[PDB]
């Protein structure tokens, strides 16, 4: 099943046992770099799911066997940051990597044998961030090329055979649930109170449809919710007026982006705590264990070194 | 009452002073292992319930006087995993205890004079963690061999002696509420729907009895989460088909395992937050502390060495 | 108002500037100690209301000048153990210190221009555990001697005068709140089903008369809920025997003493989370830096010392 | 956009790299203080809004380029105290920063191209305390000097200009929302139940205007709840005497200031938990990370000095 240095490696893959890793890693071993155990764990994605930066930046450093599409899937899935940029600087990334010109087949940075799939067979990865309004990872990933798959509805050339194949239309609701969450309208581009204005006439006209209705409904919740907070933090009269409605109105469009993006991170850090926060800084207290006493060990190691110089020189 | 020693080698073993539990232990003086306060404390039991890795460790090394069982139930009873996997790899198990074959005496790793006494006088040590419905515990337990009672109805040879013994009936629904929790039936033997439906037949049989009734109807609930859970994470038509009803429904099977495993322990981490766990982060605040000190205060000690080596080469 | 010797000690005693406390408290200056801020803070309630066990161990090695009262009420107060256990370590305690026989007037370990008085102007020290059921501190406390006033009904001898001088009887309700909380009388006296069944008939000729009535109501209710609670937590047929009416009697009562205490504690610890641990988590983050920065610099005084060591041999 | 040396800084001014900022800053390079990221970031906000101190004195001693009022807007925006103290040590502070005579134009420590602003464009900093109901900002601010905007009803001289200008009653509500919360009342001025007596007159005399009228009620419901909280805690027959109505009464007045004081920094104290508090704890933690890590490799280069020292000494 396991030997002794899998199990080595994967605890402390786990635990943030980074100079220990450090020394299964540089030695040239055979190390079997993506050993899976009970269920998928495959050496990285507990690095990632366990927020363990650095030992991600040294299995980034082997680019010999990897699963980088669910590490950052993972990454994305939860709150990080650090480690999605760690991810995204990586040679299968950087305009090497799109999402709309893509068939049913997989590849790298595309699960198989997967730990999980998150949503999907064919699931962008810009689509996790939307649905947890993630706001800064949607700067990133815009910020290198706005990632969306520019929905259609009915063309009938290639939609229909897809219409055929399998239950294609539980995606294309949640595809719709991309498009209108808070974090995407509020950076996508200018003048968001249309786009806004242009939603709930299109998900009205997915509501003719009977199979997902109360999710299309909550929909345009979410953008009544968007429209009444956009006109809640107004102050002077020409906020009003061009909320209502040249250099000063993009000037007020990019106030109101700064206004409603700090007042949403405000009200993310106003909530109860789920336990994974709890789990990320006891791997934070298990990380600064393992580096503070193993590198007070390499103190000991130079000490030893000063004292067999020392004892060298008395002998002589 | 308590000796110096005894009441320094409890305050060390509640709060995490390591290396003076190593220079208490490594002298060979009448250390009085198993020296219980106030309450069943036994100096073993505070280590496991305030997460002391290492010292359940050194515990764990001198075999000589210890207290397993109610150790083993603390490191169940929490969500503990590593303190768990020290305890089971110790003599007194590894197909040298089962649950089976077991009379009313009790023995070595069976409370007496205990702390606590978890759920009865006859209760295995397989049940607590199916009542938390703790994963990973129950995948080591199954891993070693699959400990369930296999419970039985009415046999009347030696059950009706118990029967006429005590109230051995409040152990009969609580065993049967071992077997349907999701965790073991999420994890027990393939074609987990058959199982599933197979249950609430024979809990409604239980329910021609009327002693305990609502607990045996809250158990028929929970089989209706189990396979309303298991009806919602499907994608494909495939997958709504095999659940509905060779290798490929061994692949479907195990894929829908990986799901509602995953998503169990996302529900998990999405929860409030109790005090305990706070007294661990606490107690991990500790053990870095005193880990941190005394291993400076043997840094000086070194550097206390080398001076007396250099004041020894300057008087030459 | 502050010097700055003043403000250096007391940010000192509030954030964990231990050694900076030490070369304060070591130096043979005009120290003042019991300097006062702005409210009631004296340099050692800073130390006990922020959890700072060493900072209160080196404010009572220097028995000079102190306010011990309102540092054994912040520390019962809030649930603090080792501060308590520091403070009773002092030689005005030790069957030193009672609280039957006391009079109207203050006196040292009675606090006077006090940051805060508790609960009243004649108020026990063992009054502030039983509000909040802190269960070690009582075991503390009795081990010491059970503390408790022993509350009469109308003797008109000297409780009439105390009942012309003032609100007395708020002080007399509040005395009777005292006596039936959970934790005293689970640890008072044996026969504790004797005394849970004398209180509801007394407290309901407290409820003849109509001054404080739901208070004692809601007692009454809590004894309920003691007497319930007892019922549940018993397995064989003698415990309920017992609990329905020699040796085994008191091993079955100390058995279910064990059962009710740790399922207390199990159920203390299963709670939302109130700020002020995270205060304390703080707390013990700040003074782990100030020791660790500080000790690493006499790190660098001990290097510097073997470097002029090293340098007189090079000139030599 | 961002340089090598832009990014490097903004991550250590974010992620306590407190050495790497010491190694940044204390190099003369064109370090270009105050780069602003995607949103208003400024290099020293960031600093302040997540709990940097040391970061921040780093940035008090360059008093070359900065921006001190949103970095005090967030210091007291959240319950910071550490950083509003180091904030207010500054030569833009200590009777050189007034509130009252103040026209419409923008300056140093008002804030301009911001990140956010708080609550308007004429907003005092004795305002965020207030509505935050911060208790010990407060006795730094009055300690100062008491800033209040002495608001005034109609006076018709510039106040009707200012009337005609914009939507000006927002604020006048907003500054009557200051002088109606709990912590400056508790705090401003004595015979706090003459002030509290009068003020919900004035308020519905306000409500005899019908624009912001349940802020009103609201603001009259909060002056009730002082009132009745204030004859919650009282003993003795002369606190309600003088309750109800010299030398004694300045001292009731004053223990009845304190009793509150401390009873609302326990309500405080027991409440739900934010996320804002763990994010401080993780700055904690990475704090620790950074320090202990590049300090350790200071002892090492100490080490290598000895160790070229040792080298020279046996070639010799």
């Amino acid at each position: 099943m396991l030997s002794i240095e899998e199990e080595r490696f994967l605890d402390a893959a786990e635990y943030g046992n980074i100079p220990v890793v450090r020394k299964m890693l540089e030695e040239c071993h055979s190390l079997n770099v993506n050993c899976v155990d009970y269920m998928g764990q495959n050496a990285l994605q507990l690095a990632v799911a366990n927020e363990h930066l650095e030992i991600t930046e040294l299995l980034l450093k082997k680019e010999n066997l990897s699963r980088v599409g669910d590490a950052l899937l993972l990454a994305i899935s939860k709150g990080y940051v650090r480690i999605v940029e760690a991810i995204l600087n990586h040679p299968a990334f950087a305009e090497g990597k799109r999402l709309a010109t893509s068939p049913s087949q997989s590849e790298l940075q595309q699960d198989d044998f997967y730990a999980y799939d998150e949503d999907g067979t064919r699931f962008s990865h810009d689509v996790t961030p939307i649905i947890l309004a993630a706001h800064c990872q949607e700067y990133e990933i815009v910020h290198t090329l706005l990632r969306k798959g520019a929905r259609i509805e009915r063309p009938h050339d290639y939609f229909c055979k897809c219409t055929e194949c399998s239950q294609k239309q539980k995606h294309d609701s949640f595809s719709h649930s991309r498009s209108r969450i808070n974090a995407y309208k509020g950076l996508a581009s200018p003048a968001y109170l249309s786009l806004s204005s242009e939603d709930p006439v299109m998900t009205a006209l997915e509501l003719s449809n009977e199979l997902a209705v109360l999710a299309n409904i909550e929909k345009e919740f979410k953008n009544d919710y968007r429209k009444l907070s956009m006109q809640c933090k107004d102050f002077v009269v020409g906020l009003l007026d061009l909320c209502r409605n040249p250099r000063q109105y993009q000037k007020i469009m990019k106030r109101l982006i700064k206004r409603y993006v700090l007042q949403a991170q405000i009200d993310k850090e106003s909530d109860e705590v789920n336990e994974g926060e709890l789990k990320e800084i006891k791997q934070d207290i298990s990380s600064l264990r393992y580096e503070l006493l193993e590198e007070k060990s390499q103190n000991t190691e130079d000490l030893a070194e000063l004292i067999r110089k020392l004892g060298e020189r008395l002998s002589l």
